[PDB]
């Protein structure tokens, strides 16, 4: 629109988090406005328009629950929503509640500084706006700053793309020699799409990722009508799980079962499709021998999928425990490699030397290409904030405080930066659960908190230094009882050169985490000092 001078609560970003903050603060009777870089609402589902983009949580799980009207009216069509359909859903929710009048688009926040004189935040943008707001809510997302791989990039003659900043006009790869770098789920979702148009598809793999089949399906309209009858009930069940979905929590240890029961329980998971296998046994994430048992089964499934055993073996992920990078759902990605026009280039054995203007040189050879797609992921969890000059008490940069890894109390707040809040970021369950559930819980908790400051005539909320320190020690310690910290992944910050290695997330589970938050709020926000 045109942003106001002054406001109770300013919110950065218009994706699932932003929009919800906005609605609920209006419903709390507070003044609120949102600033967003993009052209319209959407967040990851506005930016990641690459062909094949699709969620790995079931449509019925990956949605809002705050609005009974919305559960009733909206019709999902598939087990997993593709990106254009999740975007229609966000647009449907935005029209419903007229959220757009609360949002300025095309505008990036560049700086923010806390003024101890007034207990208020002063916020700057790239258009020149300067806004003043008692509270700052960073809803700038976890996987919102695209990351380019590490020499010869401006030299490329052909066309160049990132999956996480995809053009709005569809792209035509017909005829072309095309390369994709990256086999994350971006890489793995967009390749089979490209392999349909192009004359030649080169997939540049570094470390192979474990992917299991999605087995997408139509969503039976009967089933949806039935669920609608019990919908709030259904979400409440998800809200009472470690992961925020209906995944079954395998009670047994993967070491305890026989070999034949392992093959059967797991085979049954492979036929069903989806990520639920992750919780097939309790210790897949807590014990290296358990994990290797599941890992090997899956590796053989990957071997069975391609005819040419030389290529197959290049696709088998090695050297890290199963599940310790995000688990990826594939749809016809492994079958793709049986096509004549698809070539797997291993950069574990022959690293990428440089990009030339014609293509990509490994040690081994040069590869000539007309178009190049980077599926190389994001500066995850801390990227978005690090692009912003944020300054607290004593004029400390957040960049300086968090330089050795994020330091938070509950992930919600950082000491020395009062009245500042982070939605679904480091210090909290974040992307280790269904993010609609993590996100809704944080928005309700932060915004309850704001409501509670106003009713009680307070104006300053800061996390206590020693309570933040204890939360950090707690997060690291529970991380270190699992296999997560063992492995380089975006969870750790490992795909950004020179980024500190630190498992950035709460691994306890959504459910414990919520409990802790409710106790904290119940006690009057213990661990915070309010004045
Ligand atoms: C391709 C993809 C698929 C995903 N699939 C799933 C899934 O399967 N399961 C699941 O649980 N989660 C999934 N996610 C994770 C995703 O982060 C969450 O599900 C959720 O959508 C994040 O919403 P958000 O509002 O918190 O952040 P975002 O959607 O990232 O919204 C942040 C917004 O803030 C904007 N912004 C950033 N900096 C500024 C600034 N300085 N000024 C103004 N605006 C700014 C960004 O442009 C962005 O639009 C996936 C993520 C990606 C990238
Ligand atoms: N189905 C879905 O819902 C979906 C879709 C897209 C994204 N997401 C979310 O967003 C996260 C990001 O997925 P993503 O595929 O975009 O990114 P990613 O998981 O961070 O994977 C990035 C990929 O590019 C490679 N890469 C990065 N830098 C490189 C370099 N300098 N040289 C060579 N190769 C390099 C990595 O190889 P290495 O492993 O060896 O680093 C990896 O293949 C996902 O885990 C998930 O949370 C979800």
């Amino acid at each position: 629109r045109q942003p106001p001078e002054e406001v109770d609560v300013l919110v950065v970003g218009a994706g699932f988090s932003g929009l919800y903050a906005l609605y609920r603060l209006r419903e709390l009777g507070r003044s609120v406005h949102v600033i967003e870089t993009a052209g319209d609402v959407g967040g990851v589902w506005y930016w990641n328009r690459y062909p094949g983009a699709r969620c790995d949580i079931e449509s019925i799980e990956y949605c809002y629950s705050f609005s009974e009207e919305v559960l009733q009216e909206w019709n999902w069509t598939e087990r997993y929503a593709s990106q254009p359909e999740i975007l229609r859903y966000i647009n449907f929710v935005a029209d419903k509640f007229d959220l757009r009048s609360g949002i300025t688009f095309h505008t990036t926040v560049t700086a923010a500084a806390f003024d101890e004189a007034t207990n208020t935040w002063t916020v700057d943008t790239n258009h020149g706006d300067r806004i003043r707001a008692r509270y700052l809510i960073m809803a700038s997302g976890q996987l919102s700053v695209p990351q380019l791989p590490n020499p010869g990039l401006k030299d490329f003659a052909g066309n160049l793309y990132h999956t996480g900043n995809w053009p709005h006009e569809p792209v035509d790869f017909s005829g072309q020699r095309v390369g994709v770098i990256g086999t994350g789920s971006s890489g793995i979702q967009v390749s089979p799409q490209i392999a349909k148009q192009a004359a030649e598809l080169f997939v540049f793999q570094r470390t192979p990722h474990f992917a299991v089949p999605a087995r997408n399906a139509p969503l039976d309209p009967e089933f949806l009508a039935d669920l609608k009858k019990r919908y709030a009930e259904f979400r409440e069940e998800s809200r009472n799980t470690p992961g925020g979905t209906h995944r079954y929590q395998g009670p047994k240890s993967a070491l305890e079962v026989s070999d034949e029961e392992l093959v059967e329980t797991l085979e049954r998971y492979w036929q069903e499709g989806g990520p639920d296998i992750l919780a097939a046994y309790r210790d897949i994430l807590r014990d290296r021998d358990a994990n290797e048992r599941v890992a090997e089964f899956i590796r053989n499934k990957i071997r069975n999928t391609v005819r040419d055993p030389e290529v197959a073996e290049r696709l088998v992920p090695k050297g890290y425990p199963f599940g310790t990078k995000k688990l990826i759902l594939e749809i016809d990605y492994y079958e793709m490699f049986n096509r004549d026009n698809v070539h797997l280039v291993d950069t574990l054995s022959a690293p990428i030397e440089t990009i030339t203007p014609r293509g990509v040189r490994t040690s081994e050879r040069e590869y000539e290409l007309d178009s190049l797609v980077l599926a190389t992921g994001f500066d995850a969890l801390t990227g978005a904030l690090f692009k912003i000059d944020i300054r607290g008490v004593g004029n400390v940069a957040l960049k300086e405080k968090w330089a050795a890894g994020p330091r938070t109390y509950l992930g919600l707040s950082t000491a020395g930066f009062p009245n500042l809040f982070f939605i679904a970021g480091p210090g909290s369950p974040s992307a280790l659960s269904n993010m609609l559930v993590s996100i809704e819980q944080h928005v309700e908790w932060v915004t309850d908190h704001i409501a509670y400051m106003f009713k009680n005539g307070l104006t300053r909320s800061e996390a206590v230094l020693e309570k933040e320190d204890e939360w950090v020690e707690h997060v690291n310690e529970i991380a270190d009882e699992t296999l997560y910290p063992m492995t380089a992944s975006w969870y750790t910050g490992a795909n950004v050169p020179g980024k500190p290695r630190v498992f950035m997330l709460y691994v306890g589970g959504f459910h414990r985490y919520r409990q802790i938050c409710d106790e904290v709020a119940a006690k009057g926000y213990e661990g915070f000092v309010l004045t």
